[PDB]
């Protein structure tokens, strides 16, 4: 297996890294581990204007007021248990959002603030028959309503909820109230079942309180039951949200139609569906184990055919100190991070299952040291029935001395590991900024990107409609529209000339500049910066982009093209002239 | 030798401009891996730069801008060698210069350059040390720019060359020039600096007699512009008569790069539209300013013909120059002293090799090239169009930063490094030239204004966990020690303005903490022994969780707290 990609060779896989609390998504080539692109999501990006442009702020909605995000869990949409390359979804723990990225244009095209919850953490996608739902955990228990009269987490109306978002429309589909809280989640290979770990069955707010119970659980959701209750109108709504809300709590020990609670030690964390569809595997964290839930026993469990919820557990291998996450090679082996022991442990799932039946067998095949304190790990195509067993990335949280010193803040260490054979081999240390938690890999042939925009792309269709109200044809027009104290500049750009090279406004005018890059050539992006006004954005071929700012300073103000485009790139410039307020009314 | 395997360390630091994204990036060389991001003009969700009170204090009023446009990173020097103290960088978008402290890898000072638009070219005094940062303002504007005069040919429409005091990060002086400024460099004595100029067959490089500028400032022979106290000197020609501060050397044509050879002999201006570089002999500049030379062209001692679109030049310390050819898409290696002999008319081929790069190179940078220790080992060429060199990633493409081995007689291409938002230029330093702190100093100036605020409240930041009430303002102070915040709950009134100040009292390297207030747009870093603070308004009643964002401990998910907001 080639590990080094020389000049002129291409990577074999795409990698999509979460940006952690930096808030973006990063596109890597694997196995070189080089960053090919950054996709802004919850961050404000100076380069492309994401968070400054009207198109990006329209997608972010009211949450455009936040300049931060905290993303952990990127996942690729699936059809019949295989990646289909349409969408990537990712969470925001900081401001309780889910974002969707279109993989053809490599941009965030949709974003939703999940109603009536705090902190979207766990996120994964339905696998079968396709990604109809995005499943997302809200991690923190809050009052309902959270109006400041009740603060107690033990009140009967304090809880968190499991969230399902319609993947295609990016509107809420339903929410399920749960006992305890929610950490990570995954889905089966049928569409009926999803599952989430819980670490706060105690509903506590202190460290000792959250660690009291010897077992918390993984809560299993019967999605067919949930959908059936929605179609029946058997639901409530919270606050001003019309989202159907179903109650998955136990009441006096009697189970809900929608959930079952499988006791699992202890503050369990990762929740990972094996690629053969046989198991939900929960990592025991404070317990030196993983618990293997047999998905084929779940129908009977929900049908009352088992006496004890623990009867769906068919394995609980002892692996080492601080198991956090598990991934799969598609050869029947699982790979789990040990945060405390600072290792990845390779183990055989079927042999673990036989040991749980008392058959003394050594299911542990290898422990590999990693550097240091691994969190997530990801094997290539592990989330699909095509899991290919070639590459493994372990994402470690302390790099210590593995890289040159760079001051008190250190990089993370995302280590590439060859698992194509019986022996795991560490091949590359990848330093990264701001804690990627998880990543996801796709084959080169599973991702198809556009090279030039379609003029009808929904990303800027609202801007096209604004232009139409002004009688503007964006592919041709270079015009300044005046409207009271609003000025709407429309121009084409064809390097090295802006189609409008100067325009005049009154001090205090609200100026919108809309630029349509009518170039037809690949890799010729234009840019637009207004000097000393905090204005910057990208305009790629056939894209329309727009930005709005106040001309608060009298005088002459230069604008220029930022994205290098030409040998005469230094000279693609223009001038905004701002007449002083004292020469105009009031 | 280019492979840095697991457990092995890079030999050099690379400091990459963040381009239109606004940050500075620290790379390991030769692996070309990104070790750290240093936020400067961008708002960084991870560390809170642009959100925290410490960062917004450094940014000043320019904290209102969320963008920057970076190009030209340079490291401070003592005796013509990197001293590892500071990195400086430009902001073309909002006309700023920022200083980065290389011991903490943070931006610690920032200035908006008065009465100019767009800081682009930037380089440092070399000798006797980096007393001044020299910065080009690119665009001609009216003076004053108050909306009465828009005419760019007006006698009071011009741009200026800028000198910033490197140590105080206050303006030192400004010099009015004819034309537009492009790039700039400085000599190895401190007397001279030079810049290419591209407005008005032939443009020029303007040479500054900094000694003459300094003498005028000290005698009070200057004006000021607007409400800035910056001394302003007039370096324009007047009725064909020269300033005492400047000489204009004719150089073809729309010249671009302006690079000082590491032997100190030449300012080398890249010809761009002319397939040449022009070599200005620095040892002839005293005679030029003394009126001893018949013609400003007499300081030109070489004009090698190199190829189509020369843009920038760097040096191996062995006597060779390396120049990017933007149109031919190559790096050309040539011998400077042989070029000088050719200019006198000898038949001698000064061109040694042309190496194809991919594609359209702009800046290039050889290791230690800006110092008299230029070591001839590594060369990075930064190319604008990566085309098919990397996997496709949609309509936007990465820059291709290519690593080239120049240690022997033949340049060898060894690595293609894709980068985001057109870094444009970079600088390298030996590992042993950079010395960084493992943990913060409690007296560090970076958070000294916060320590002062704490003092007024009677707070010992190293020990206290206290909530101060002051009208509708609430100032929370706490220590943090993974996995526990020192204040785990507090209660305020709806509408209160809450400041949270956190001191990480861990002493273990790499155990950084974070602080995020859910659904309030609040995020920041607190590394070992740092104090960080952030201010927000509690505009939502109810219970609102806060949590640690930096994975710090097996119990990281559980390092949380509660803010309770009583309805108005
Ligand atoms: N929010 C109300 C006041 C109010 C509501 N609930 C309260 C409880 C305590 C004190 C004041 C209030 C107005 O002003
Ligand atoms: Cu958010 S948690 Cu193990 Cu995923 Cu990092
Ligand atoms: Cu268009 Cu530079
Ligand atoms: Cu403190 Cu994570
Ligand atoms: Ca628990
Ligand atoms: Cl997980
Ligand atoms: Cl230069
Ligand atoms: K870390
Ligand atoms: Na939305
Ligand atoms: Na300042
Ligand atoms: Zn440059
Ligand atoms: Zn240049």
């Amino acid at each position: 297996q080639k590990i080094h990609v020389g000049p002129g060779e291409l990577d074999d896989y795409y990698g999509f890294w979460s940006g952690g609390h930096q808030g973006e998504v990063r596109v890597l080539g694997v196995p070189s581990m080089r960053e090919l692109m950054r996709i802004p999501v919850f961050n404000v990006d100076s380069a492309t204007g994401w968070g400054l442009t009207n198109e990006s702020r329209h997608i972010m909605g009211d949450s455009a007021k936040f300049l931060n995000g905290d993303c952990h869990h990127p996942h690729i949409s699936m059809t019949d248990g295989k990646y289909d390359g349409k969408y990537l979804f990712i969470n925001d723990k900081a401001n309780s959002r889910v974002a969707r990225i279109r993989l053809d244009i490599m941009k965030c095209d949709k974003m939703i603030t999940v109603p009536n919850v705090q902190a979207i953490h766990g996120l994964r996608l339905q696998k079968v028959p396709h990604t109809k739902y995005v499943f997302a955990n809200a991690e923190f228990i809050i009052p309902h309503p959270n109006d400041g009269k009740v603060f107690d987490l033990q009140d009967e109306n304090s809880y968190t909820m499991y969230n399902a978002i319609d993947a295609e429309t990016m509107e809420m589909a339903f929410q399920v109230i749960v006992d305890g809280n929610l950490d990570n989640t995954d889905a089966d290979y049928t569409g009926r079942f999803a599952a989430a770990t819980c670490y706060n069955s105690e509903k506590a707010f202190d460290l000792g309180g959250m660690m009291r119970n010897e077992r918390d659980w993984v809560v299993v959701f019967d999605i067919h039951a949930v959908e059936a209750a929605v179609k029946a109108g058997d639901f409530i709504t919270l606050g001003d949200s019309k989202t159907p809300v179903l109650d998955g709590r136990k009441k006096d020990g009697k189970d809900s139609k929608f959930t079952r609670y499988v006791p699992v030690p202890k503050n369990p964390h990762g929740c990972n569906t094996s690629s053969d569809g046989k198991y939900f595997i929960a990592a025991g964290k404070l317990s030196p184990t993983c618990s293997m839930i047999a998905i084929d026993k779940l129908p009977d469990l929900f049908a009352g055919k088992l006496a004890d919820p623990r009867d769906v557990i068919v394995g609980e291998p002892e692996l080492g100190l601080g198991p956090l996450h598990t991934t799969f090679d598609g050869r029947g082996n699982a790979y789990t991070t040990l945060f405390i022991d600072s290792q990845v442990v390779k183990w055989n799932m079927e042999e673990a299952v036989r040991a749980y039946k008392g058959e003394k067998v050594n299911y542990i095949k290898q422990k590999l040291d990693v550097h240091y304190q691994p969190g997530h790990l990801h094997a290539s195509l592990c989330e699909t029935n095509e899991a290919d067993g070639k590459w493994l990335v372990a994402l470690s949280k302390f790099s210590k001395d593995r890289f040159l010193p760079v001051g008190p803040l250190h990089p993370e260490n995302d280590q590439l590991i060859d698992i194509s054979g019986d022996e795991m081999k560490l091949v590359h240390d990848g330093p990264t900024f701001a804690e990627p938690h998880d990543c996801i890999m796709a084959r080169r042939d599973q991702i198809k990107t556009k090279k030039i925009w379609d003029r009808n792309d929904p990303f800027f269709a609202p801007t096209v409609e604004m232009a139409k109200k002004d009688g503007i044809n964006l592919d041709t027009d270079n015009k300044v529209i005046r409207d009271g104290n609003k000025v709407r500049v429309y121009m084409t750009s064809m390097a090295p000339a802006f189609g409008v090279q100067e325009f005049t406004v009154k001090q205090g005018d609200e100026v919108t500049v809309t630029i349509t890059n009518i170039d037809q050539i690949e890799d010729v992006s234009d840019g637009f910066v207004v000097v000393n006004h905090g204005v910057s954005m990208e305009i790629s071929p056939q894209q329309t982009s727009s930005i709005t700012f106040v001309a608060d300073k009298p005088g002459l103000h230069w604008y220029y093209c930022s994205w290098f485009c030409h040998a005469l790139h230094m000279e693609m410039v223009g001038r905004m002239m701002v007449e002083p307020a004292w020469s105009h009314p009031q």
